Parts: structure tokens; sequence; C-alpha cells
């Protein structure tokens, strides 16, 4: 009942308002030798694993148009929840993004940690590598939600959390790691620059979603009907 | 003659142009952790000691908009000479950055170094530090190059060369410590991003002016003529 | 039938046309001295309380985009109906701006009233202070068009009226107290100065929203299905 | 000598800056009751007939690029120093609207008190009541200003600051009584509103302007050689 | 049958662009002293009766945005008829526009015989006169194409082509009496020259909409149902 | 003397302003039928004609950029009474062009009569219609202005006013006949619609120009020294 | 099902990606003398050829929005199967041209094989140009791919890839031949050059409609129902 | 004397007007095969080798602003005669570029031969390669026209005419080889496409510049005074 959808979208709202307050507030690199990288990269973890602890017990806990768009394709969600979700973490992100502009000075909330391609990589690159990070992200966690996969895997949520900081350990050097557009998206509209921007939906839309394709057929793909299944969209 | 105003030109561009390709290659803060500050700080003292050694012995290796507008107002140079200085700084610093981007891989020779004012600054705070950097910068040379003054100052080069490393050490986290035009004209040519750079001209402008004033007739004035010696301008 | 919906989408353009045209051609501050704020205050709140003794008897008299969004959240209209609504209070708006500038002298039609947010007081206080003035306005419409309560409020409009009022003596400061997009929406058009205008849909939107929140849930609740009347979004 | 030139360009920064940042600083229409009109506009006025106690005594207290220009077509002054005290005024104006801007709290420093055409008003008329008042106000400076003229006129900077107070409590209501350009470009340069701006120069330049023509050879002409004075253009 | 829906499509695409193409190609003033405006005026009125006793024979003739429009309101056609004829009409526009283009020299094809409003008619005016010369138009149509209404009308095809004559007889001096949006569509789109273009749209169709409401309720009501009849909408 | 340089500047400038005013006044295009043509063709001569008799008993009544550009290649004026000129007719133009402005009602003063090329006119045949324009009239003056040259040619102002009037029967339905800069120049500004402009700059100056030569050194050459005359430039 | 539906759109991805990849990559005018025109003629038959013996295996091979046009107004498709496809086509070009550019040098990858109207060409020729490309190549498609007809046309791929080819043959000179929006779009995106690029929509999209118009009812006619066939719409 | 500065800047105007002209209408590629290199290589030789054997009689034939910027630094001529030439030049482009455009069909005159950066070239090679143009090219020039260079070097024309030629064989693939900014001013400002445009004047200014310092100075110096012959500027 909307008891449920209502709650799950309120969860994706606070969930990735949370994920873009603690995670880019924790990059506006207030520490340059210690690279922010170690930092920056395990506050994205935690602030996922935590968010996950927390909401991936009502809604899944996306906090992510990418992974949203990854179990869409990957049928298991309907268009409509589908796209509730990006439009509340797309909020969301905002949301929790203005916050923390109206909780850290000036000196320090620079341009908001905006994700911007590294100096020498290109956008296609970037584009590569976003893909990459969604991919090995979206992966990540379609094998820790995905039940019929058990026995000993620990706590689903470092599971996940790893997967985004390892994304992060990766790709902050190649594109400030964004893969989530959510939180490239956020800080693009409280700074007002949206350049190279394009390269944070595209490469983790793709990546998102041919990892959901490597997964459900190529990797671990599914016993029983594949048409009959997509029958969810209808509903 | 024109066998000297046309050197001292040419040193002023060759001068100008090693500064910007020394100084600003140095800039690329390839390291984060070791403050580039006290690199990138030296890098353009040092840089600027060595061009004085080696060209202030001609033109006086101004190979900055500011300090030769200081001497301009100074009365010590004529308006002419004081305009060739500038358009061969501009030229020296546009082809010591165009250079540079030619020999440092992409990855590296990112912006160029472009001053930005720091985040929280404002572009009157930034106006204001980059005004006490031309200030105590321009005072030093006055101070050095003026002969009546002697005894026992060392090296003009350190002494002044550790003036412009004050003035990073300060300004590079308030504005990036531009206290050049030449400076930060160089790569707002090349990457075509003037943002916040006339701060850069009026600042050390306003600096360099106020600077030949706090010291041609506050601190250490003349004791001749002073309405005499502004016949240099005719001539 | 449609001799209903369609009377309440005249009643809801002719409504909001005369709210526009009465409250902003009375702000149209004309008098300095003696506050226009009690005076364009009550301008506001009597237009409304008049426009809902006259029209809340058929669609309501929401006149304000954000009521309309406050009553669809409500799960008490269609999302047809609230579409229509509030394309009908746009194009009141506009039209009764388009009347009362054919009316009114230049030297006194200036901007037409136009929202602007306050000199120091920036976008997001802005928008949260258009957040707090259609949290307290949508609260009070809420709670006198509630049935259930009743007893002794006395009228809805001036119950009402007032709620609008209290909103610019207040928020006029801050943000010239749109509080109605329809209001912000109709002088940005007639005199293209869209500025600063986003505040005004986002500030009493989410208002408006967490204001049918604050109470429909939160503060007096409803004791029945929640899910179940949510059906009538299907019809 | 310079000690001269140089002396009246600064007391001409100065007297402008001071002008600027007190007139436009009583100008932040704190007080919408009681008329700012006889606030402001004696302000402007005992700010001018301070200067001209003060300056006057020195450079000749144009502290307007207009008035400036109407002593240079009177083939008073040198081209030179015309365009000195322009530059200078325009300097001093900027710069003392610099600082009101550090000083005043933003809730108060708004657009700092930028001159805006009255809403009806057009330009033409705006530019035609510009117009009057630099020639009233140029034409009373004159007549200050001219020796032969004498006997008991009693205090040229009040007999000088009553004529631009009289400016104002005329022209506030038309242009914002601009009447000085400097005064509009200062606060043009520092919030980007360059709005009907050229109405600002024009008016006043062509005021000016046929204002010492209106007197120079109109209503008090001279009494020995026109076009042998006109020789200290060439010095 | 489609054999229908797609016939009167193409009827209302070729009776729209014969209708610009004749209408527009006479209006190309090639003829100052006679007024063009007999000229164009009974152009686009014969234009209008030829392919009303053409096409309205198959289609209903409209070859007008505002005339569809004006029978949607009607409650006559489906949303679906109703935006396929002006897709075909702005279709047809542009392409009898094309046409003309290429047919007639460049010395005669100037603007295209553009709408314009007249210079010191402002858009308001202009919009108001728009308004009154689709009411009556639409106003004729919806008369002569009303089968309840008989006798002696003799041809619906002048009853009807009169009307837009008589439009421009009027409205060519005010607006240049586009009255037709496709008419003011096609030749803004082969110019690129949209200036005051939206008055041909509000106009016309605010004209259309109060034309089928003075009609259908007001002058020559309805005897049946007026909510059963809006099921035609559902189909 | 001075009493001869600023009153032929000023000649000039009212010389201009009022040409603009009558001419373009008459140009106003109130009257399709009897071709605007013959009435603005000799509004523009008898204009200039007056205005010769009138003012080219002072200056020379160019009251024509094109004109004063081709006395000076003329090596007949100063560079310096040159552009005295130009920037006196102007300011003549733009002036006369405003009052115009202020005296005619709106739906008459359209774009004040802007020369726009004619519509398959392209700009280089443009251009070079007003080649043809200036140049037969440039060497219509030159011929009327030339001392040697007398015996019976009764009017200059006629002998001068028809070569205009020539001009425009011929060049207004080309170019609207500009062919004075001036001309083009003050409605191009009020407007504010600079659209194919340079080609009245370009398209009269070249005619001009190539006129003052057809005819100094071409037809009727000069029998002194022509290398000893152009000393006039120098004064 | 599906496991078709989604892999058309595949196969639709994939041989469109091939097409642009081939074709375009063929296409880079690396050879002057040998007309490119024989050679990218070829590659662009050929690569369709080879795409259709392939794909048209499974989808039909489209690979070009002006082709699943043609399908759909055909009456042969869905609106959503038609729309799959654009999207794919589109988005297979878009890769298919991405990879290129990462696989040949710069020197080589200009702008990507961009299509262009040839310079004298003017749009609407152009325009014109893209009509009967599209046209002859939608009418052969439509004929090789109906099975009603047969007997011996040997292969549909060539009998179609011969089709494309002539379709350059001429094309290429006129407007480099897109026939095909996803081949122009592809590279308008890559470039960021959208200049005259809507000629290539319009263009092909009229060719391909009023190809399978030609086709379908005039020329090889339906011999059962029509209006019934037009039920796949509702699927 | 004059009849000779004002012949030499015609024959400069004419000289450069026909190189243009010739040069630029042998360029329009018409020939794709049998490379347009040797034929508007030699085309852009013989055109110079003609216009100097025709006007280097009288002006010198530079023909291109970086000639004569190459005589200016080398003290030959004057700053006056090298900016009537430069202007002479300019004026001589476009007027033999829009001669060219009125003779030739649209078919033909594309971008008239519009100079553009190879594809996979970038500016900084782009400047590179055109200084090494315009140095092997004023290299050749300066040796020819050195009078005391002499014995048998045949003619300076072909001595000359090759050198350009050479200057294209080699650099028409890297920019068009423009190395006469004239020659890419002209058809820049026909077709209004100056893209990567600076290249062409800095590039030759540069290479001409240091091109008669490699030869004034460095290879070939001079006898007699430097700083005494400097005096040539003065007059
Ligand atoms: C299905 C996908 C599976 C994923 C696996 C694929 C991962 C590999 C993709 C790598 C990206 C390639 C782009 C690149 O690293 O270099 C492109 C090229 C660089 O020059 P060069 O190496 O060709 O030769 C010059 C050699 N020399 C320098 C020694 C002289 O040109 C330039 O402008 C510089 C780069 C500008 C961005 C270009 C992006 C191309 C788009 C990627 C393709 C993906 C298709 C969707
Ligand atoms: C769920 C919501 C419940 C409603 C209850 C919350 C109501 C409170 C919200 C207050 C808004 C905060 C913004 C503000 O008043 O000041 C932001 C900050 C000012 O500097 P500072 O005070 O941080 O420190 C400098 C201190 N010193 C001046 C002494 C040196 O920066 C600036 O640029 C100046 C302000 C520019 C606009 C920034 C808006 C932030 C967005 C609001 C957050 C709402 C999330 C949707
Ligand atoms: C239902 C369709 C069936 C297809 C069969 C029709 C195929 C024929 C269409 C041909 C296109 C006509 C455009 C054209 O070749 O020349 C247009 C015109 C050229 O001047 P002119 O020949 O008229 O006279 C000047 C004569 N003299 C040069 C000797 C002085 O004007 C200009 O600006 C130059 C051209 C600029 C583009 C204009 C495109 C017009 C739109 C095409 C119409 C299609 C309707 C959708």
């Amino acid at each position: 009942r909307s008891a449920s959808f209502w709650r799950a979208i309120f969860a994706e709202f606070f969930a990735t308002l949370f994920y873009v307050f603690f995670g880019l507030g924790a990059s506006l690199r207030w520490a340059p030798g210690p690279l922010h990288v170690l930092q920056v990269a395990l506050a994205f973890g935690l602030a996922l694993a935590t968010l996950v602890q927390a909401v991936g017990h009502i809604s899944g806990a996306h906090v992510n148009p990418a992974v949203t768009f990854a179990f869409l394709v990957g049928s298991q969600m309907s268009l409509l929840r589908a796209i509730c979700y990006v439009v509340a973490q797309l909020l969301g992100a905002v949301a929790g993004a203005a916050v923390l502009y109206s909780v850290t000075p000036p000196a320090v909330r620079g341009n908001l940690a905006l994700n911007t391609l590294h100096p020498g990589v290109s956008v296609g690159q970037a584009t590569i590598v976003e893909i990459f990070l969604t991919l090995q992200f979206v992966l990540c966690i379609f094998a820790t939600y995905d039940e019929r996969r058990n026995g000993r895997l620990g706590s689903v949520a470092l599971a996940v959390g790893f997967s985004l900081t390892l994304g992060h350990l990766f790709g902050m050097y190649y594109t400030g790691a964004g893969m989530n557009p959510a939180r490239s998206f956020a800080p693009a509209i409280l700074t007002r620059n949206f350049t190279n921007h394009w390269v944070y939906w595209v490469g983790p839309v793709i990546g998102a979603g041919l990892g959901s394709l490597l997964y459900d057929f190529l990797l671990f793909p599914r016993l029983k009907s594949v048409s009959e299944r997509l029958s969810i969209l209808k509903g």
C-alpha cells in the first residue's frame, strides 16, 4: 500500500539527502596532504553503508539515479516507482546539498565538491571511467541484493559501501568519482556549473544499465520466465 | 641608444617568459600533501631572484605590469618604455605560458595554474589582498633598487625574490597570489577563463601604485626637485 | 458534472484574476510613509477573504498554485482538476495583471508590484521565508476547510484572509511576500523580469506541501483509510 | 607645478570618493515615510557643500564628470586636467562606493542607491530632466565660481550645495537625480546594473555643456577675447 | 473510418497550404496606392471561400489553429482530431509558404507578408484586436456550420469568406490581420522573425475560444445535454 | 577664428538636425498610394536646398558624414574640422531624430523611416547602389562648390538639392536611399535596429570618396600644386 | 515475446552503430582525387547490404530514423517499436560515431564526415534533394521487404544496399547525402555543429513518409482492409 | 611627394585586391583529384610574381600585412606608411574578395577559400606552421629586395613568387597556408567565419617579425649605424 510507496520515496529522499550531505560534506577537501581520497572515499562508502543499513531496509537505499535505473532495466521495479525514486533522489541531493551549504563556512564550501573531469582526461575517457565505476558498483548491489545468492556474504551494507569506496579510490582522480548523477546533479544546480556535466548521467546510466545486463543475463541469470516477469512494468 | 631600449624590451620579454614558464610550471600543484605553497612560493621567488640576477642587469627585470606601473608613477621611466615593458611582459607571459603548455602533459597542465580567488574570499577582500601583496613587493623593489640606500643589503635578487616568496606564502591561499598581472593574464588567455580576472590588475596596480607612493614621498622621499624630475615623461 | 468542473475552473480564473488585480493593484506602493505594508497586507487578505466568501462557495477559491498543490498532496483533489486550477490561476493572474496594467497610469504601474527578494536576504533564506509563509497559510486553510473541525471559528474567509495578511505583514519585507506563485508569475511575465523567480514556486510549493503534511498526518490526522482514499487520483 | 596638478587630482579623487560615500550612503532609503527625499537631497547638498568648503579650495571640487566637462567647454581648463579629473572622479566614486559597500550591512546596501529612471518616465523625459538638473546646477557653479561677480553671495559652498539639493528635491523622483555621471557610474559598476545608464551621461553632459553656454556667452558673457582665451587648450 | 480521418487531415494540410500560398502570395503588397487592403483582404476571403467550398466538404476547412481550437472547446471535435488538424495546418502553412517562396522573385518575396503589429499599436491592443477579429470570425463559422440554423443563408463559403475579409479590412492595419496562427506561424518560421509573434496565438486563441463560448451557450445555446455531449472527448 | 570653427560646427549640428527632422519626418510614409517617393524624395532635396541656402553660407552645409569625408579626401578640409563635422552631424541627426520622435504620434513614428535594403536586393548591390548615389551626389556638390567653375549654374542649393532628390527618386527603392550615414545612423540608434547598417557608411563613404576622386583629378583637375595643397592637413 | 522486441532493439542499436562506424569511417575523405564518392558511396551501400544480410534477419535493419518512420506511416509497426528503434538508432549512431572517433587519428577524424549542404545549394533545394533520396530509398526497401512481390529479385540486401549507394552517388554532392537522420545526427552531436541540421530530418522524414505513401496506396496498394490493419497501432 | 605615397597606397590596394581575387579565385578547389595544391600553390605564387613585377615597381608589392610589418620592424618604413599599407591591403583584400564573390557562381564560391586549420592540427602547431611559412617567405623578400646583395638572382618576382608557392606547397595542408593576414582576413569578413582566425595574424606576424630579425641582424646584418637609421620612424 501507499503507506509503503510513499515511505520508500521519503526514505529515498532522506537517504539521498544525507548521502549527499555527509558524502559531499566530507569531500570538501579541507585536507590536501592526507589525500582527501581515502577520506572522501570511505566517507562515501560509510555514508552509503549506513544509509543501506538504515534505509535499504525500506526502499532499497538506491540514493542513486543510476542504481534506480539499473533495477528498472533489471525488470525489478515499475517505471513509476523508478521515476519517483529519481525525482526523490534529485530532490534529496539538492536538499542535502542546500543544507550542507547553510552549515559550512564559505571558505570551505567552495564548489560544493562538484564532480569535474580530471585535467588531461577528456570526456570520452571520463565517460569510460564512469561506466566502469557504475558497472562494478551496480554489479555489487545486484549481487548482494540477490536473494538466491546467500551463505556468507556478511553485510550487504559493507558488501556495498566498500563497492562505492573502491569506486572513489579509483575514480576521484579521473572524474571526481561521481558515479551517482544525483550527487553530480546537486552541486551542479547550486553552483550553476553544469560543465562536462552530462558525462555524469551517461557514464553512470550506461554503466548501471550494462551492469544489470552483465549480471541478470550474463553472469548470474534467471531460472523461470524472462518475458513473464517483465509484466511488472504493467504493474 | 635603441641598442639599449630594444635589448631591455627583449630582456623583459625573455625575463617574463621564463618567469611564467618556471614559476607557473612549478605551480602545477602536482604535489598536494607537501603544500605546493612552499614549493610554488619559492619557485616564484627563485625564478624572480634569478631573473633579477640575470636580467635586472639590463632592463630592471620587472616582469610584472604592476612593477613597471610602479616605476612609472615613480617618475622613473617614460610612458613609452613603461608601455613597451607591459606589452613585452604580457607577450613574454603568454609565450612562456604557451611553451609550458607544449612541454607538460595534459594530465598535469590543467588550468595552467590560473590565479583564482579562494572560495569564501570575495573579490573586494581578494582585491584587498592583492593590494597588500603588491605593495609589500613593490616596496621591497623600490628600496633595493634605490641607490642612495646602501651599506649591507647583500643581494637585490634575494632581497627581492624573498619579497615575491613572502607574497605567495601568504597570498596563494587568498588569491592564488598572482600579484603580477602578466602572470594572471597568460593563463587567462590560454584557457579562456577570465573569471574574477580584473581582480588581478586592479589589486596589483593599486598596490604597486600606492606602494611607489608609500616609498617615494612617504617613507624614503626625494631631496632635490619633484616637479623638475617629472620631466622624464617628456623624454 | 462538467457544469461544475468548468464552473470551478472559471471561478478559479476569475477568483485569481481579481485577486491579482486587487491585491497587486493596491501593492503599487503609491504610499511610502504609511507602510504600504499594512495596506498591501490587508489588501491581499481582504481580496482573498472576499474571493473566498465569493468563490470558495464553488471551487474552493485557491487562487494559488501552492494551495492547489497542497490539496493535491492532500489527496483531496484529482491531478486533473489540480492542473486545471493551476493553469486557470496562472491565466487568471496574468489576465488580472494585464487589466491592472491597462487601467493604471505608467507612473504608478511600475514593475507591477513584482515579488523580489529583499536586498541582503539571499535566495535560501528567501526560500526559507516563503516556506514558512505558505505553511502557516496552507495550514490555516486546511484547518478552516476541514469539516470534522467546527464549533465556533466564525468566518473561513476571515479565518483565511487574516492568514494571508499575517503572511504579508511578515514576508513583504523578506520576499515581497509572494506566497502565491500565480501572483509572482503574473508580473514576471508582463515585465519580463524572472529574476530570483523560482524562489517563488519552490518556496511556496514546499511550504504548501509540507503544510498539508503537517496537518493531514501530523497535527489533525485522518480516522478511516489513507490508502483507500488515495483512490481519488484514479478519479 | 605638479605639486598642484597631482594634488587637485587627488583632492578630486578624495572629494568625489567622499561625495559618493556620504551622499550615496545616506540615500540607502532606510527611511520610507519621512521621504528619503529631504534626507538624501540635503545629504547630497551638504556633502557637496562640505567638499567645496574643503576641496574647492584646491581643485575646484567638481566631483562631477558633468561639471568638469562644463568647465572644459567653458574654455577654463585643459583637456588634460579635464580628463585627469573625470578619471579621478570615476575612480573616486567607485572607491567611495566600494567602501560604503564594505561598511554597510547587506540588508541596507541594496543596489547602492543606483540611479534608475522613474517607472512611467521614459528615457527621453529622463534625459530631459537630467538636462535641466545639470543646467541649473552647472549654472549655479559658474556663477559662484565667477570672480567678476561678487558683493554679497555669502558662501559658494552653500551657494552651490543648495543647487545640488534643489536638483534632488526635484529629480530624485524623475531619475533618482543622478546629475553626476560619477555618481550613476559607481553603483552601476559595483552592482553590474547598467540599465538606462547612458541617460546619466548624456543628460548631464548636455546639461552641463548647454549650461556653461547659457552663462559664458548668453547670460554673463566675457569682456576681452574669446578666441584668444581658447589658447588654454594648447596649455 | 481512417479513410476519413486521414483524408480530413490531408484536406486540412492541402486546404491550409493553399490558403497560405494564395492568401500570403497576394498579400506581398506589390501594390501601395490601391490599398493592398481591399486586395489582400478579399484574397484571404476568397481563398477561404474557395477552400470551404472545396474542403469544407470533407474536413471542415478550418485551416486555422484558432478555429480548430474553437470547435474543440465547442465540444464538437476530439482532442486527437483537434491536434491532428493544428499540426496539419501548421505543416500546411509552412509548406504553402515554402512553395510561395520558391515561386516568387526575391524582390517581391520580402518578409513573406509576416504579420507584424502596427507601429504605435502595442501588444495588448494588438492582442485585443486579434481577439475581436477571431471572435467575429469564429462566430460567423459557428453560425454557418450550425445545422439547426437554416432557411436562407445562401453560401457558407461566402457566409464565411466575407467574415475573414471583414477581419482583414479592419485588422491588417492594427496587426496585419493574422487571425490565423498558422498564417502568422508559417512566415515566422521561414524568415526567422518571431517578433511580437505570440500576440498571434493568444489573440486568436482567446478570440476563437471566447467566440465558441459567446455562441454555444450565450447567443444560440444547446437544447439537450451539455455534460452528456462532452463525452465526445473520450471518443 | 574659433568664432568661425565653432559656428560652422553648430551650423552643421543644426543644419543636420533639421535635415533629419524634416527629411525623416516627411518620409514617415503616411501616404502609400501617391508614392512617398516623390514626396520624401523632394522633401530630402528641399530640406537640403534650404539648409544649403541657409547654412551652406557658413559651414558648407554638408550635413552628411559622406560629404564631409568627400571634402577631406578632397584635400579641402582639416582632419580636425572633418571630424568635428561628422560628430556634429551624427549628434545633429540623432537630435533631430529625437525631436521628431517627441512630436509625432506613435502610430506614425514607426521605425523613424530607418534605411533598410530592399527585399530581394542584397547587401553588395545595396552597397553598389549607395555608391552610385553618393558619387553622383558628391560630384554635384564638388562641381557647384567649385569656384573656378561659374557662369550660369543658377542656385547651388537647387543645383544640389535636386542631386539629393535624384538620389532618392532612384535609391529609396534599392536602399531606402540613405546616402547620408548620419541619416541612417540616427534612426538606427533610436530604434536600436542596426541591421544591414554598415551598408550605409561603406556605400556612401566609398561613393563620396571615389566621387571627390572622379572630380578633383579625373574630370575637373587642379592647375597648381597637388602635393603643396595637401599641407592643409597639417593646418 | 520481449526476447524479440529487445533483440530487435539491440540488433537496431548494433546494426546502426556499425553502419555509422563503417559508413562514416570510410567517408573520412582521406582520398580527394579518386572521388571519395564511389568510395563512400559503396561503403554506405555495402555497410547497409551487410547489416541487412546480418540484422535485417531479426529487426528489419532500418538503421535509419527515416525508414523506421516510413514503416510506421506504413501501418506496419507500432508507435512503440517505432520509437524504440529511433532511440536505438540514434544511440547506435552516436555510439558507432564515438568509437570511430576513438580509433581514428585526429588528422583524419575531422568533422567526422558531418553532412553539410553543398555551397551554392540552399536549404530548400537541399531539403528537396534529401526528399528524393529518401523516397527512392524508402521505395526500394518497401518493394524488397514486400512479400506478395517475389519471383526473382535476388538479394534484398543488394536490392537495398545499391539503393543507398545510388542515393550517395547523387546526393553526396548536394547534401553530403545524409538520407539517414541518425547518420547526420551522430556527428552533429560529437562535433557540436548542428548547422543546417534540420534539413536532415525534415528532408528524409518527408521523403520516407511520402515514399511509403507512393508505394502502399499509389504504386503497389493493399488488397484487404486499410482501416482494419491500422489496428496494429493499438497493438 | 604624395604623388608617391598615395600611388603606393593604391598600388598596394590594387596589388592586394588582385592577389586575393586571383589567388583566392583559383583556390576555390574546383578540382579534388589533381591536388588543388599545385594549382592554388602556383596560383598564389604567380599571382604574387606578377604583382611584384607589376607593383613591386612602385610600392614594394607587400600585399601582405605580415610583410609590411616585417619591413617596419626592419626599420625600413615609417609607421605611417606601414599602417597605410595594412589598411590598403585589408581593403584591397576584402574588395578583391567581394569581386570574386560577384563573379563566381555560388556552387563554386563556397567559403571563399577561407584559411582554416587542418583537422588534427591544433592552433599552436598551426601557429607554429604559419610562423615558419612567413619566416621563410619574409626572409626570401628581404634577401631579394636587399640591394647590397646582387650578382645573379635573376628575377625578384620569381625569386619571391616561388617563396610564396613553397609556402603553400607545404602549408595548405597544415593551415590552408594563409601566411597573409589580408588573405585570411578578407574571406573571414565576407563569410563571417572568424574561427581560429587569430592564428593567422599572430602566426604570420611573429613569422614576419622574427624573419626580418633573422636577416637584418642575424644572417646578413647592416654595416653603418643601427641606432641612427631608426630615425626613419620620426620621418
Ligand atoms: C563498449 C565499450 C566497452 C568499454 C571498453 C572500451 C574502453 C576503451 C575506451 C578508451 C577511450 C578512447 C579515447 C582515447 O583515449 O583517445 C582518443 C583519441 C586520442 O588520439 P589517439 O590515441 O587516437 O592517437 C594519438 C596517439 N598519439 C598521442 C600517440 C599521437 O582522440 C582525442 O581527441 C583524445 C580523447 C578525447 C575523447 C575521445 C573519446 C572517444 C570515445 C570512446 C569510445 C567509446 C564509444 C562509446
Ligand atoms: C527542513 C527545513 C526546515 C526549516 C528550518 C530551517 C530554517 C533555517 C535555514 C536558514 C538558512 C541558512 C542560510 C544562512 O542564513 O546563511 C548561509 C551562509 C552564511 O554564512 P554562515 O552563517 O554559514 O557563516 C558566516 C558567519 N559570519 C557571517 C558571522 C562570518 O552562506 C551564504 O552564502 C549566505 C546565505 C545564502 C543562501 C544560503 C541558503 C542555504 C540553504 C538553506 C538550507 C535549507 C535546505 C533546503
Ligand atoms: C511537393 C513537392 C514535390 C517535389 C517537386 C518540387 C521540386 C522543385 C523544388 C525546387 C526548389 C526551388 C528553390 C530554388 O531553386 O530557387 C528559389 C529562389 C531562386 O530565385 P528564383 O529562381 O525564384 O528566381 C531568380 C531567377 N534568376 C536567378 C535567374 C534571376 O529563391 C532563393 O532564395 C534561392 C533558394 C533558397 C531555398 C528556397 C527553397 C524553396 C522551398 C522549396 C519549395 C518546396 C515546398 C515544400
